[PDB]
């Protein structure tokens, strides 16, 4: 379940390991092949050969070794051969070394980046509206891109055999059988048409039904298509603890928004429970829940499904006190305005220290004199925001 990417410059690279990051992987770039070991593997390890001005045997002989100090340590799973969606640099040269290094019979080539405007046609890298040699990208100032054809391009360093598989021979289902075809030929390289994101989806599953795993060759595109393919566990060390009391339609959207989520758990406040004389009971098993979310990385949202609501304020204060004591986490988000307040004083707090705001409407700061400590604390007035600041809010205690 592993990933290796080999890029051939700094941008690339980090672009590579964003991408990944951003699915949930644990992802380092490494700057010496030689201080790789298998702690480093999981989940995806960025090698930078800083070879696109290279000569092509220096950049051959570095992609190869990427590739083989990574197996050296155990690494398996998918490599990817990040090359630049424009075509220039050592294209050929690394592209064999990655596949004879990787030992499998071909290398996928799908270098398109529809979100970016790259994308491939007949063979053809497209910028824009334009041939790829009809662009910028192709003036120097230190390499030089002669073709748009991706085949071209290759052929200039290296004589492997080739096949190109355009877009309306790409979106058939049977895409897998036909590249276990070309394989069994003896085709090594295979040259796939992109036009948007979904191909290359598309592309990635295939590969994925094959018997071995191919070496991938991309940009951004394929990248982000096999960091979404991994499915990796998406967990937060500090996750936020929500407590909303809000009945209000955008409240249930926001909660709906997190809940598709795979590292979101809800624990849900049935109001009739709190007249019932297990109350207390129910509550110390509310607790539980909110604590195993927690501690197994989940964002933990509790939310409720005259006196009432001074009833169910005063529910969720104790709750909530309960669950801090009993324990993290690595927020506190409250909403609306009387869950906020009927919290705080739960939590023995003396005032909120406003440090500023997220989303336009959610103030964040600190509890002052609370037993929830330096614990970044939120709050929302019940109707505010839209369908995503809830969302917002875990980006912000992610990034905190
Ligand atoms: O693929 C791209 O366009 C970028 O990663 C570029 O190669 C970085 O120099």
């Amino acid at each position: 379940g592993q990933v290796l990417v080999v890029a051939d410059d700094f941008t690339g690279a980090n672009d590579a390991g964003v991408g990944l990051a951003q699915h949930g992987a644990r992802v380092s770039v490494v700057f010496d092949v030689n201080t790789l070991h298998a702690d480093l593997l999981g989940d995806a390890v960025v090698i930078n050969t800083d070879s696109r001005a290279a000569r092509d045997d220096v950049a051959s002989q570095r992609t190869a070794a990427a590739v083989a100090a990574w197996q050296a340590v155990g690494g398996k799973g998918w490599i990817i051969k990040k090359i630049d969606s424009t075509l220039r640099g050592n294209l050929g040269a690394e592209v064999a070394a990655a596949l004879s290094a990787a030992d499998v019979p071909v290398a996928l080539i799908a270098a398109a980046s529809p979100t970016l405007g790259r994308v491939t046609r007949q063979g053809e890298v497209w910028v824009n509206g334009r041939r790829l040699t009809d662009t910028e990208f192709a003036s120097d100032p230190k390499t030089p891109v002669t073709s748009a054809s991706i085949a071209a391009r290759l052929a200039e360093q290296t004589a492997l055999p080739v096949a190109e598989i355009h877009l309306d021979e790409v979106r058939q289902a049977n895409l897998a059988h036909r590249l276990q075809q070309l394989a069994d030929e003896g085709t090594r390289l295979i040259i796939l048409d992109t036009d948007v994101q979904d191909d290359l989806t598309h592309i990635v599953n295939a590969a994925r039904a094959l018997p071995f795993r191919p070496l991938l060759v991309g940009s951004a595109g394929l990248s982000d298509a096999l960091a979404t393919a991994q499915d990796f566990t998406r967990k937060t060390e500090k996750p936020l603890l929500a407590v909303v009391g809000s009945m209000s339609d955008i409240a249930q959207k926001q909660i709906a928004a997190a809940r598709l989520r795979s590292d979101v758990t809800l624990v849900e406040i049935d109001i009739n429970a709190l007249f019932s004389p297990d109350s207390s009971t129910v509550m110390a098993s509310q607790c539980e829940d909110a604590l195993k979310a927690l501690t197994n990385g989940h964002h933990c949202i509790i939310r409720t499904c005259q006196q009432l609501g001074e009833t169910i304020s005063h529910y969720l204060g104790e709750l909530t006190r309960s669950i801090v004591q009993a324990l993290l986490p690595g927020g506190l988000y409250l909403s609306g305005g009387d869950i906020a307040i009927a919290v705080a004083t739960a939590l023995g707090a003396t005032g909120f220290q406003i440090k500023g705001q997220i989303a336009s409407c959610v103030p964040w700061g600190y509890l002052l004199n609370s037993i929830v400590g330096m614990t970044p604390v939120m709050t929302k007035a019940g109707g505010f925001g839209n369908e995503t600041t809830l969302l917002d809010v875990l980006r912000f205690i992610e990034e905190k």
